[PDB]
């Protein structure tokens, strides 16, 4: 299992303009489109992303090709952020994926507002994180991915993918 695989059992893979467990317009695996409640203002940004008029379908190649993007804006995002660097840097493989995922779902600015969580990841205090993770409205909202991220960063394993 790798950070993609594990980012495609989360979101799924949908190839028409979809709304998200928040109500916002998306595409492919897990690609935000727009805040906004137009769908055409979506498709808008479709069209934008991809360079080409696509009426709100894309194929299979064009949504792993925003995938790779995606991934690739999540990690980077982390490496520029002060205070995600060094949780991320402490951090065993497995568990560095697990913060990618949060950070993919959320943004950066999001999961750097987790405080004390990141300072009990930093610390190694893996139940106390794995409890404080859970005081959320994340794990309120979409519970059942919430834990399949904590139990990585509680186990260091696999687990809960497999
Ligand atoms: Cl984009
Ligand atoms: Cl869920």
């Amino acid at each position: 299992m790798n950070i993609f695989e594990m980012l495609r059992i989360d979101e799924g893979l949908r190839l028409k303009i979809y709304k998200d467990t928040e109500g916002y317009y998306t595409i492919g695996i897990g690609h935000l489109l727009t805040k906004s409640p137009s769908l055409n203002s979506a498709k808008s940004e479709l069209d934008k992303a991809i360079g080409r008029n696509t009426n709100g379908v894309i194929t299979k190649d064009e949504a792993e090709k925003l995938f790779n993007q995606d991934v690739d804006a999540a990690v980077r995002g982390i490496l520029r952020n002060a205070k995600l660097k060094p949780v991320y840097d402490s951090l065993d493989a497995v568990r560095r994926a697990a913060l990618i995922n949060m950070v993919f779902q959320m943004g950066e600015t999001g999961v750097a507002g987790f405080t004390n969580s990141l300072r009990m990841l930093q610390q190694k205090r893996w139940d106390e994180a794995a409890v404080n993770l859970a005081k959320s409205r994340w794990y309120n909202q979409t519970p059942n991915r919430a834990k399949r991220v904590i139990t990585t960063f509680r186990t260091g394993t696999w687990d809960a993918y497999k």
